[PDB]
Formats: C-alpha cells, sequence, structure tokens
C-alpha cells in the first residue's frame, strides 16, 4: 500500500503551508496530472503510524477528505510518512460562514450539521473516535457553492463508548457557534430569539456535562433537526455578522475549544 520511493517522483512540492496538524501540510503538484493536492509530512511513530491506518480506513466515507496516496521516505535523515489527501481549498468551515452579507440560515446549519453527522456516524459505526472535532479540521473542497464539506486529521484518532461521547460533545460546540457566532464557553438573547425549540433541545442533549447521558449518532441522527433538516425554518441567523465582529477573538476560541478536547483525552482528570 504505502509508497516506497520519493514523493517527488510523483508529486512537485510547494513550500507552501495550507495547515498545521499535532505534522504540518503542503501544497503540492500531481506530476503526471496537473492535479493540486496537499502534503502532510509526519515523522514515523506509533503515532503517525495510527494516524494513517484511521485515515486510510475513513478515506472514501461520506465527508472525510480522501487520501490520494501514503509515501514512506527519508528526509533529513529521518523516516517519515506523508499522506497526499485531496486539496480542500474551501478551506475553513467557519472562515467561508464569515464571508458571506448573505442570509445564513437555520435550515442551512442544519445540512452543514448533518454533513458533520453523517462523517461522525461512519466513523463511529466502523468503531473510530476522532477526538478533535473543532474549526481547524472541518474543511470545503472549493470555494464554490457547490463545495462539499470533510472531516480530516486522524491525528487523535482511537480505534469506548467515552471516546465517542467525545465526539458528541464536539457537535453541539460546532452547531452552537454555527447558530450564534460565538461558542458555549445558556442561550442569550437577541441572537437566539428565534431560534428553533428543537435546535436548542439537542444542543442540550450533546453538552451534557456527563458523557454517559450524552446523545449517540444514533440519535443525533434520528433528531428530527437532523433527519428532517431540509424541512427545518429558514431564518436568518446572527452568526456571520457575530464572527465578523468578533474575529479579533477567533483565535481564542479555538485555543479554548482544543483546550477542552485535549482535557477529554487524559486518562486521569481532576473533578
Ligand atoms: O491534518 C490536518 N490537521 C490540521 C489542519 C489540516 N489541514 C489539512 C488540509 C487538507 C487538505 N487540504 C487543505 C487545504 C488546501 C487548500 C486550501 C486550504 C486548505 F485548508 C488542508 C489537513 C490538516
Amino acid at each position: 500500500e504505502p509508497k516506497k520511493y520519493a514523493v517527488t517522483d510523483d508529486y512537485q512540492l510547494s513550500k507552501q503551508v495550507l495547515g498545521l496538524g499535532v505534522g504540518k501540510v503542503l501544497e503540492c503538484f500531481h506530476r503526471r496530472t496537473g492535479q493540486k493536492c496537499a502534503l502532510k509530512l509526519l515523522y514515523d511513530s506509533p503515532k503517525a503510524r495510527q494516524e494513517v491506518d484511521h485515515h486510510w480506513q475513513a478515506s472514501g466515507g461520506p465527508h472525510i477528505v480522501c487520501i490520494l496516496d501514503v509515501y514512506e521516505n527519508m528526509h533529513h535523515g529521518k523516516r517519515c510518512l506523508l499522506i497526499i489527501m485531496e486539496c480542500m481549498e474551501g478551506g475553513e468551515l467557519f472562515s467561508r460562514i464569515q464571508e458571506r452579507d448573505q442570509a445564513f440560515t437555520e435550515r442551512e446549519a442544519a445540512e452543514i450539521m448533518r454533513d458533520i453527522g453523517t462523517a461522525i456516524q461512519f466513523l463511529h459505526s466502523h468503531n473510530i473516535a476522532h477526538r478533535d472535532v473543532k474549526p481547524e479540521n472541518l474543511l470545503y473542497t472549493s470555494k464554490e457553492k457547490d463545495a462539499v464539506l470533510k472531516l480530516t486529521d486522524f491525528g487523535f484518532a482511537k480505534e469506548e463508548k467515552y471516546d465517542k461521547s467525545c465526539d458528541m460533545w464536539s457537535l453541539g460546540v460546532i452547531m452552537y457557534i454555527l447558530l450564534c457566532g460565538f461558542p458555549p464557553f445558556g442561550f442569550p438573547n437577541p441572537e437566539w430569539s428565534e431560534v428553533s425549540e428543537d435546535a436548542k433541545q439537542l444542543i442540550r442533549l450533546l453538552l451534557k456535562t456527563d458523557p454517559t447521558e450524552r446523545l449517540t449518532i444514533t440519535q443525533f441522527m434520528n433528531h428530527p433537526w437532523i433527519n428532517q433538516s431540509m424541512v427545518v425554518p429558514q431564518t436568518p441567523l446572527h452568526t456571520a455578522r457575530v464572527l465578523q465582529e468578533d474575529k479579533d477573538h477567533w483565535d481564542e476560541v479555538k485555543e479554548e475549544m482544543t483546550s477542552a478536547l485535549a482535557t477529554m483525552r487524559v486518562d486521569y482528570d481532576q473533578v
């Protein structure tokens, strides 16, 4: 499966960065095709081998960034693994919402959450917990209206009912920000004034402090706000405007969510 000849035989590399994982992400081009792709460089290790394994197994599933190829090469005198993936040129979910003016509606947020749920559903049914679902890892395939949302980065993935409930918590957090533009770290007025009863009820079941009480993915996907996302109200949301206004605090919000997820993966935690 993993190619053992030089990646640069098949791809022309850039110095240009597209992202940063727990391996950094480079733009590259396929030599035979010209196609723009993305390269993640991982230094070989148990953790790197597991990321490769889990992403490969997930690759091809609904709303997951596809792996095109894996190389095992020498670089700077070290063994490394290069993951080639489709180029997610639309970038980050919430950066795309921010750039809309254009009405962003509750029905639209419901389709995005359903998109993410279908990814989690696929993962959980193959007994993979992702464990780091967050803004940096939710990407669009292109900049056009028909771009597809996909999940990436299997660096914290694990193949526990507990581990799976950390993905469910992520889903609640992502849904919360999507409907209002700010994180849960109450449904305050006026941002939340006109939001679905159904949407607020689903968030509460996801953000349950007790992990054993959180909704499962099967239960998420069966919720009317997900299952019947196409008949959710088209009510104009504050999200894009708030994201725009709060843009100077966005890095802080990401850091907090990252910190929160890492806390959830510790073997032993404070009370
Ligand atoms: O594994 C990861 N962790 C953190 C951040 C991260 N990002 C990627 C990634 C993958 C594919 N494509 C892109 C991309 C392409 C063009 C423009 C903008 C983009 F985000 C980015 C993968 C990872």
